[PDB]
């Protein structure tokens, strides 16, 4: 599942422009980006169409 989360434990999970979100797939909190940033966070600054409609 998907949670809106992301405390100070980390340290700027999201870093170059991305917001933070939280996931219950394992309570692990993830990251997006935008073009040219993406994955965990903001760290896969590269391409690759990552969005639908």
């Amino acid at each position: 599942n998907s949670y809106p989360g992301c405390p100070s434990s980390y340290d700027g999970y999201c870093l170059n422009g991305g917001v933070c979100m939280h996931i219950e797939s394992l309570d692990s909190y993830t990251c997006n980006c935008v073009i040219g940033y993406s994955g965990d966070r903001c760290q896969t600054r590269d391409l690759r169409w990552w969005e639908l409609r």
